[PDB]
């Protein structure tokens, strides 16, 4: 069965982006062709990993997601191991170099409060917690927005615009009632 969102996804999405998700998806024993809101939705984590880490400086950031699970954590002891940071619980998505810390990038469809709750109460106290949501609202520990304002408003542009093109394709409230 081939959905809609399915082939929004792969004409959304870069192919570099798509095919590192299909992998995380099988990696962890999840169908693209059959939970395609969750395809549509690693994708767009994965680009906003992406678009955050190119957001800084040139050797800012350390890029944790989009790897197999095997290599991420070997990423992780290292960069522990040389900074003396401790090893987190869960594997983070980036790490600033900059401030030494790893980092949690959330992207949600619904309110931003809940969700960084929920993500703070699961995570380990030294990751630092960074959500975005599909309606431009944003909250980061401490209220530390690691990023200058021209990056993150970049994320947040991307975000309504994937929230538009599914809308205009009535896929958008399958994937906000999906979360
Ligand atoms: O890295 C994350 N998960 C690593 C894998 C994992 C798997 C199970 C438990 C804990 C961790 C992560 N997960 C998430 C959300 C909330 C926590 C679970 N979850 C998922 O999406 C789980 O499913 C997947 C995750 C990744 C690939 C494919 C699938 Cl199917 N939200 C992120 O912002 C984030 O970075
Ligand atoms: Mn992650
Ligand atoms: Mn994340």
């Amino acid at each position: 069965r081939g959905s809609h969102m399915e082939d929004f996804v792969r004409q959304c999405f870069n192919p570099m982006i798509v095919e590192l998700a299909e992998k995380a998806m099988k990696e962890y024993g999840e169908d693209p062709k059959i939970e395609t809101n969750k395809f549509a939705a690693i994708c767009t984590h994965l680009e906003v990993c992406f678009m955050y880490s190119d957001g800084g400086s040139k050797h800012r950031f350390e890029i944790i997601e989009g790897r197999d699970r095997i290599m991420a954590w070997t990423v992780v002891n290292s960069i522990c191991n040389t900074t003396g940071v401790e090893k987190p619980k869960f594997l983070p998505d980036l790490y600033d170099y900059k401030e030494n810390r790893f980092i949690e990038i959330g992207v949600t469809r619904r309110e931003v409060h809940i969700y960084y709750l929920e993500k703070a109460n699961k995570i380990s106290e030294k990751t630092h917690i960074h959500i975005f949501s599909f309606t431009g609202e944003e909250m980061a520990t401490k209220a530390d927005y690691t990023l200058d304002e021209e990056s993150r408003a970049r994320i947040k542009t991307r975000l309504f615009t994937i929230r538009q093109e599914m809308a205009s394709r009535s896929l958008w409230d399958s994937f906000r009632q999906s979360e």
